């Protein structure tokens, strides 16, 4: 196996001067073997300090060079890092480090506060006070290297109940890196500037991006905050190579770039990635015509990484698996060898291999739920198109059925979406008749503006929509219950609707 | 890990009616799931036979579809098969085969009689009686797959005395093919058609061309014997992409294509790979020239695959390390860790790591010539350029040291390959004085002419090379001994002219 310490030791005595991290606003620019100095020293600070091998530490920060030092940091050290949106409720980040047996946790977020009054014991550890801007604090005698195994825990991510802890194995770093490579086209090498988008408590953004970019001698940029004009500055003035966004981020940056034209020089930017399974065909409409660079769509898990992709995509919905990765589409709720007729819907399952994770951190039934006879299981519902590709449909969880009918909100809210008037909608199932669930839609208006259960209704019923998967009712409200996160609890809105 | 196997049974989901294997003269197609059965039914029937996993069998033949269904076979039992250069003599196969207590040979070379009468108790199987065109004789009932290891042997391939045999592990599989993708830029894809000019009897024949080409979900185009211009139709007729090639066949790959221009469409070449430390300027610059597709140089060996590489090459001795490569040089015969100063000639040692081979079968002693405290010795002198790049300059072996000065009498041979009346040279060191060794030129003039060691002294007097590199003697001969191969011994030359 090659670990991410490895990674990105080799890559230090491959580029030892080379750019590792560039923060364009801090006037901050670190090398390869600049930053695997800091690397170190933090490492054995921290250890001096009475942190082991396989100690888990939480790490609760935005985006910065201070804590991506901070999470190598603890790697190299050989602690097991568990990365949380810092978005979360200080409650939520509480229980979660409490569940998690945490020996320590690394924060710059108060928060601080929650943490001593929730019993557990983790040592809180401000991260301003490990390294600020790029310098460290330094103290203790070096330290040795500790042996890593393949089935090792190596670092912990969260998921979608309370986000579940994915432990994720030593031997996972490489194919979660190279599928950039071989899905993506990334290559080795000097030229490759990484416009560090993605936050770094989810997989993409460690994986595929930060790590990525310095284990093929590249360079990654800090981007402590999203602004899409300031981005586009970033492209031309770094000479991005390739940036990884969420449809989000998409959207702002065509969008931008379309009231730029030539203004900005994108030229550089070569690799335009994203998980745009939920992205709506208007976006990457906008996508193609407005931002350069070879567009790839790609999808995947926190618990197995990539598992399917397109070149220059049309929906984005419609993927086909590329290098390590083996998928089937079976019936619901069956076994993993339960393969569907081509044309049948089915849960998407891919195998568990080198890339996946070894288990929930202390929650063995949601882990025998997923890791099935060698398979991992998405809880996405698909279908394979009579061209080969996978077309993914919702999720198993929000599948309606009505009337013995697989029905699909998401396919619904892109239809709603489009109604003029309409600024969020989510689909739902309400426990009725017709039968077993009605199809139902939660709708806030654009600001100002007023809908109607008609004028929604007259609006389907001249769409693409067949028949039965229009909503049978509509409730107009003035906003959706989104968690902690921007995500809606569809659960919950439907226990407000009834 | 990934093995060969796991590699190509995965692919083989992915791509099942794709085609994976062409032999375009032949009128032979077959997709990869036909590929697949028919790696089954040869397997099953090599072991209704007899054959255990580990057990080791030899493989001698040219390149053809049937000789790689019958490798990918044995490997699937799980036997591990030890390709042998067909060209070698008789007497040196069967004796190859007797130190490697080979259970088997399959053969397609006279060549079965030599092994009978060698004691080698190895059981003759003629590969026409295996596979033939690709169709098999099937027979026995469908076999398991076996248990694999990742240090457990997988594959042998021989080196440059006898010929050794060099034990690749499982786990060498995955980054002796991914290079392919992080150094060259080959990505997955079923755009991907690779012209098998290597033979497979060569680790980059194997993993590099054969392996890459089908676990990329692409094609193989068989190439059962080398024809420039017949090789320049099959890349515009199966739109190739990519090709790996000696330096012998670019040179008459780019003549060709310059005494075709647009004659033929070779635009679909975007590839062209070469280990070029030993190419002539001369044939790197017509290369550039005259054929399409980024050109990449690339380093390596048969024990740990690709060390260094360079994309657009200049000269073809400059090179760099890539993904998965570490490498130092250092003083020539001392530790690992005697780094040398930049400037200072030394050898190049590669670490060893995951692409690494295990030791030389039988040959304890020689392994620990080369596997010293994890690194691997390639034998080649080289020096860091001010530029940070690795310039080559010649075997260990070959190094002349005269005066108690380090001369490479590649460079000579360069020079002295350039000079008119010139057919072939080799420059040797003869023990001597001045003092130690003495530079030595060993010229065959071209048919019919006539070379003086005054007019050829006169050529290297105003050529580049510095006064102790000139050679101090010169030999006429109307040949050089090559062994079975044609490669110059050395050691046999300097005891012919002394
Ligand atoms: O969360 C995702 O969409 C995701 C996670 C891992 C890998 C990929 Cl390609 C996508
Ligand atoms: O034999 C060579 O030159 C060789 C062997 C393995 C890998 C490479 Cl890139 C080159």
């Amino acid at each position: 196996m090659q670990t991410v310490n490895e990674m990105l030791r080799r890559a230090a005595t491959r580029a030892p001067d080379h750019c590792a991290l560039a923060v364009p606003a801090r006037g901050l620019r670190l090398t390869h073997a600049e930053l695997r100095a800091r690397v170190e020293a933090v490492a054995a600070r921290l250890h001096a300090d009475g942190l082991r091998p396989q100690q888990r530490v939480a790490v609760v920060a935005p985006n910065s060079a201070d804590v991506v030092i901070a999470i190598l940091a603890l790697h190299r050290l050989g602690a097991v890092p568990a990365l949380l949106n810092p978005r979360l409720k200080s409650a939520e980040l509480a229980e979660l480090i409490k569940r998690g047996e945490m020996t320590a946790a690394v924060i710059a977020v108060q928060v601080a506060d929650a943490i001593f009054q929730s019993g557990s014991g983790a040592r809180i550890i401000f991260l301003g006070d490990l390294v600020r801007d790029g310098e460290p604090y330094s103290y203790g005698p070096p330290i040795e290297d500790p042996q890593r195994e393949p089935a090792q825990p190596a670092f912990i991510f969260y998921t979608s109940g309370l986000p579940k802890a994915a432990i994720i194995p030593q031997r996972a770093a490489e194919s979660r890196v190279l599928f950039m490579s071989t899905q993506v086209g990334l290559r080795h090498g000097r030229h490759n500037v990484v416009l560090g988008l993605m936050p770094l408590y989810h997989v993409v953004g460690f994986f595929a991006v930060l790590v990525a970019a310095l284990a093929l001698d590249g360079t990654y940029v800090v981007v402590e905050e999203f602004r899409p004009v300031d981005a586009l500055q970033l492209v031309q003035q770094e000479q991005v190579t390739s940036l990884f966004a969420t449809p989000t981020h998409l959207d702002a940056l065509a969008a931008a770039a379309a009231h730029a034209g030539s203004s900005l020089k994108l030229d550089s930017l070569r690799h335009v990635t994203f998980a745009g399974a939920t992205m709506p065909d208007a976006v990457l409409e906008t996508v193609h015509q407005h931002l350069p660079g070879e567009k790839v769509n790609a999808y995947g898990t926190t618990e197995a990484m990539n598992s399917l992709y397109m070149r220059q995509p049309k929906t984005g919905t419609e993927m086909a698996p590329g290098f390590f990765s083996e998928v089937r589409i079976v019936r619901i709720g069956g076994g993993v060898d339960e393969i569907v007729a081509n044309g049948e819907e089915g849960e998407l399952i891919v195998a568990a291999s080198d890339s996946a994770f070894v288990g929930y951190l202390n929650q063995p039934q949601a882990t025998a739920e997923k890791l099935q006879d060698g398979w991992y299981r998405t809880s996405d519902v698909a279908v394979w198109t009579p061209e080969g590709t996978v077309r993914i449909l919702g999720r198993v969880d929000d599948m309606i059925i009505s009337g013995g009918e697989n029905i699909h909100p998401s396919e619904i809210e892109r239809v709603l979406g489009t109604a003029p008037g309409v600024t969020e909608v989510v689909v739902i199932g309400l426990a009725d008749q017709r039968w077993g669930q009605s199809v139902t839609a939660c709708v806030v208006p654009r600001l100002g503006e007023t809908l109607s259960a008609d004028a929604l209704d007259t609006f389907c019923r001249s769409s693409e929509l067949a028949d039965f998967k229009r909503p049978k009712r509509y409730f107009i409200l003035d906003q959706l219950p989104k968690n902690a996160l921007n995500k809606v609890l569809r659960r919950q809105l439907v226990q407000q609707v009834s």
